[PDB]
């Protein structure tokens, strides 16, 4: 997964630290969601 503003990451750990899929927090913190080609350049984070 890879987030721009940091903070949007920080919940992204914390909401996925539960039983909940990376697509509901990616959604509420703003991360996404990629099966490779690591993460673009202006959303590393």
């Amino acid at each position: 997964t890879c987030c721009p503003s940091i903070v949007a990451r920080s919940n992204f750990n914390v909401c996925r630290l539960p039983g909940t899929p990376e697509a509901l927090c990616a959604t509420y913190t703003g991360c996404i969601i990629i099966p490779g080609a690591t993460c673009p350049g202006d959303y590393a984070n």
